[PDB]
């Protein structure tokens, strides 16, 4: 199938099966092409962390000689690339224009669950050895097969060393990699980071490009670090009575791994001390943010570096995670001499090798704090060129795959990955108000936002985004960030006047396995046969193709869990920082949305569910003290991609056929409301229409798609009316003032100026400014889901869309501005030139000799 | 007076289950049936 | 007179500015003067 | 005139100077002008041109 096949099809009644069918045929479309790495690794990058989603979309009204736009494209980008605060060196306490005071902490920890490890083949060592231990003999003092009793049965004198240690191993051969491939996919996406470049809770700060140069930083408050002990082989032979245990013992020593001594000078080794330690031992910064940051206008304009840069930090999303991994290791190296230097940190002297002022067996085992003490690569101050830090990441994934990995174990490693691969901001929505004829009928009359923030001041800023960010504006924003499936965080760090502090709360975000070094040291020692050949997809021994393959499996994730909670009715107020002060609603729409997410975790990934989405940081909000809701009603679901990518990964249509023009002749389809005050009188009667239920979407899908056609008006710009509300209202008999506006998500004039591009690239010489149009000047777009069809989690009652004078009939269809949406296939120019370089213009000469195979 | 034996327990009635697979915490909804009860989950989950 | 009791019940829900459920009750429906003309039982349990 | 949302990459061309140290300069798309026997063969091709 193709992307023509997926767009002419829309969903169906059993919906999960569909929408699950759907994700595995679109992972199934995810190609670029692994020979595009080997000459264009910028390309590649932004090919696979940045995906374009383009779509066609248009406006149109009924009465206006007025020329609007009609077929304009666009291409629609989720995430956060990177995170801007403010730099640790800033004293004063006045807010700066996109520099957030702090960022979010998604911890993770440790999976109770342990992945199940699948048979390995015995090395001829290995079935030596099995073979050996399996022989009967007869114990007989004269012999050493007896001394298994005179000697402690750890005794090495009738198996080898190795073979005394590797024995349960050697018994039961298995093993099994996901642990350490999610955390290599999950170090590639966030160094680099996914997403459409936005780098700060503005929607106005943009990231130039995927950055080149990064900063390390160390951090003794911040950073999750673990420790390190250097030894031999002799010398760690040499600790215990005269062999060391099958088992490692508690205290460091609660994990070990056994390296060869020519695999320790591969690159991928400190990579390899790490995604199975606990991170981040350190943190990434970009170089200097003054040249990979921009700012975007309301019509398009990309202006000169930040106004306050100077002042500012470019964290990567590598500083807003935490796992949990092993907090003790003991690095062995076997097959050395008592002269051996340790080659990637000076005044490093490992046990048994070279002593410090030229001595020999070096007879300390010293505990080396983090990752950052070893590796000067890691060190406190160190400029690292892109290429040379991710080098040792792909050198290790293709290691692993094609070596010790089987094709089900990167499969899971994606999937499992692609749960924790975006972040996202608050999420921003605004409210029309009512229409004055129902002033007296209403709760919330006046128009208002929330969470819209934009910086940039070169152009004239949206009415909507009217947000300050205050102290607890900062902090109330910063706890409303999510994860892809929806969970928040409650944990937080904070780096400001030269004071790092970091609040980790006991409530985690997601779990991940734990790696069993035993598997690492067995491979690496080569006890098992090497799986060769059990890799059938050509993605999964890249890392690149893998990391775009979980990228576009997390924008699927965040795309489905949008829809599930439209599906479900779960309000976009039941995940900002309020959601357990505001009332008890919350809890009762999580009681659904948790059900979706289950049924769609269990029929997918396959893992266990509260590994990749709990309620718990839902349920633990912390409200902060004085930042007081918007007067909007919760008639705005859980939103956080644009429509074009949710109808995209869902199947949703949303084109110009939906809209009616239907002169009315007759009273099919029109009901009458009437309000009747305490002495009898007639206060409301008016035209309605009533709302889909979610029974009828269920039996008929295209009744939602007319239903985005009938309440969805274009966001005006410059003014706070919306035509919608001069027109139409919402009449909730739930309500105890029955009136209501309608509140869509918005997302930023600037965020959708970003759209322009087919690639996420903005520099200076990009045209972001649509030329020939002029329509955006005035009215920006509407790409939120639909009102929710209801407003009670649990029963289900009917409202109705009504008239503001009777003057317009419903049944006559919209009298504003509609917007109509279709996703389109279009490729962009960059690719296109890639597609032509490595597959038109390729010669090699790899692939003209060496193809027989 | 007004409870009577056979129409069931009035009070908080614990019940127990074996269960095999260790699995995460779940927030269940307990409600009363009223011919409009209408949830997501059982609208569109009801395939299996 | 009924003393024993399949859903001809509904849940009755309204909300407050503060979007707090005030009212959740069970109610049944009265019944239509045409219920009544097509069937005159239900004016006697009315 | 064409409007053709594109998906493929059929009718198209890279364009690529490189300088002397061996650094691409250039690398556009591009597309290739008809030659006069193609208009002798097909002369709808000219006023596409």
């Amino acid at each position: 199938k193709t992307l023509y096949n997926y767009y002419s099809e829309g969903p169906s009644t059993p919906i999960m099966p569909h929408l699950v069918n759907r994700l595995r045929g679109l992972d199934a479309l995810a190609k670029i092409d692994a020979t595009l790495t080997k000459v264009d690794m910028n390309a590649a990058y932004i090919f696979a962390l940045r995906p374009t989603f383009p779509y066609s979309y248009g406006y149109k009204q009924r009465f206006s000689n007025r020329r609007l736009t009609t077929s304009a494209v666009c291409y629609a980008r989720t995430g956060l690339s990177s995170f801007l605060t403010v730099n640790k060196t800033y004293t004063s306490n006045s807010p700066l224009k996109g520099g957030s005071r702090g960022w979010p902490i998604f911890n993770v920890g440790v999976s109770p669950h342990v992945a199940e490890p699948h048979m390995r083949t015995l090395s001829p060592i290995g079935l030596e050895v099995f073979s050996q231990n399996l022989a009967t003999f007869s114990k007989t003092l004269l012999t050493a097969s007896s001394k298994v009793f005179t000697q402690s049965l750890y005794t090495a004198d009738i198996l080898s060393i190795f073979g005394e240690v590797f024995l349960p191993h050697v018994m039961q051969p298995v093993s099994n990699y996901t642990p350490i491939l999610v955390r290599a996919l999950l170090a590639l996406i966030h160094i680099l980071g996914p997403g459409s470049g936005n780098c700060s809770l503005s929607s106005s700060i943009f990231e130039s490009s995927i950055p080149q140069f990064f900063t390390v930083s160390h951090s003794t408050n911040m950073s999750n670090r673990t420790r390190y002990c250097l030894h031999t082989w002799s010398a760690y032979k040499d600790m215990f009575r005269n062999g060391i245990p099958p088992q490692s013992t508690l205290p460091g020593s609660s994990a070990r791994v056994l390296i060869p001594a020519a695999l320790v000078t591969s690159p991928m080794f400190p990579w390899l001390l790490a995604l199975v330690s606990s991170g981040p031992q350190f943190f990434l910064y970009s170089k200097d943010a003054s040249i990979n940051t921009v700012d975007i206008g309301s019509r398009g304009r990309i202006t000169s570096p930040i106004p306050d840069v100077a002042n500012l930090d470019l964290h990567r999303l590598w500083n807003l995670f935490r796992f949990d991994g092993h907090r003790y290791i003991d690095v062995v190296i076997v097959g050395v001499d008592r002269d051996y230097v340790w080659p990637y940190q000076n005044g490093v002297y490992v046990h048994g090798g070279k002593g410090p002022n030229g001595t020999d067996n070096y007879g300390n085992a010293d505990v080396h704090d983090g990752i950052g003490t070893i590796f000067s690569s890691f060190n406190d101050n160190v400029n690292v060129q892109t290429s040379d830090l991710i080098l040792g990441l792909l050198t290790l994934w293709n290691h692993i795959t094609t070596t010790y990995a089987t094709e089900e174990e990167v499969t899971m490693a994606i999937k499992i990955a692609a749960a924790f691969a975006l972040v996202y901001p608050v999420q921003p929505i605004v409210y029309s108000g009512c229409p004055r004829a129902f002033q007296s009928h209403t709760s919330y009359y006046q128009p208002s936002s929330e969470n819209c923030y934009t910086t940039d001041t070169a152009e004239v800023k949206s009415t909507w985004d009217t947000v300050e960010l205050s102290v607890q504006v900062n902090n109330a924003m910063v706890l409303g960030m999510t994860l892809p499936f929806g969970q928040p965080t409650v944990s937080s760090a904070q780096w400001f006047n030269n004071i790092d502090k970091a609040e980790i709360s006991m409530f985690k975000v997601g779990n991940l396995p734990l790696q069993n070094l035993d598997y690492l040291s067995l491979d690496m020692m080569e006890f098992y046969a090497p799986t060769t050949g059990q890799l059938y997809d050509i993605r999964s021994d890249n890392l690149i193709l893998s990391a775009h393959r979980t990228v576009n499996l997390g924008i699927g994730y965040t795309a489905l869990a949008d829809f599930f909670a439209y599906l479900a009715s779960v309000p976009a107020q039941s995940f900002y920082h309020d959601r357990m002060v505001t009332s008890p609603i919350s809890k009762q729409t999580y009681s659904v949305y948790e059900r979706f997410i289950e049924r769609f975790v269990d029929d997918f990934v396959g893992w266990d569910r509260c590994d990749l989405f709990n309620l718990d940081t839902l349920l633990a909000a912390k409200r902060i003290a004085g930042v007081a809701s918007s007067p909007i009603p919760w008639h705005c679901s859980l939103q956080r991609c644009p429509l074009p990518i949710i109808m995209h990964y869902t199947g949703l249509h949303f084109g110009q056929e939906h809209i009616t023009v239907r002169d009315v002749a007759g009273v099919e389809g029109l009901q009458q409301i009437v309000m009747r005050n305490d002495q009898g009188k007639i206060v409301v009667d008016a035209l309605g229409t009533a709302a889909p239920s979610r029974l009828a979407v269920k039996l008929d899908w295209s009744r939602l798609s007319a239903w985005y056609s009938d309440t969805t008006c274009a966001i005006p710009l410059s003014d706070r009316v919306m035509e919608i509300i001069n027109y139409a209202a919402i009449w909730d008999p739930t309500q105890e003032r029955r009136a209501t506006g309608f509140v869509y998500t918005y997302f930023s004039p600037n965020f959708l100026s970003s759209f322009n591009a087919s690639e996420p690239i903005f520099n200076t010489s990009i045209n972001l400014t649509p030329p020939y149009d002029d329509t955006s000047h005035t009215v920006i777009q509407n790409l939120s889901m639909p009102q929710m069809l209801s407003f009670d989690p649990y029963y289900e009652s009917t409202f109705y869309v009504v008239s503001a004078d009777n003057e317009w009939i419903p049944t006559s269809g919209p009298a504003w501005k509609v917007p109509y949406l279709e996703n389109v296939v279009k490729r962009s120019g960059r690719r296109l030139l890639a597609e032509l370089r490595i597959a038109s213009n390729n010669g090699s000469g790899d692939r003209t000799f060496l193809d027989d195979v």
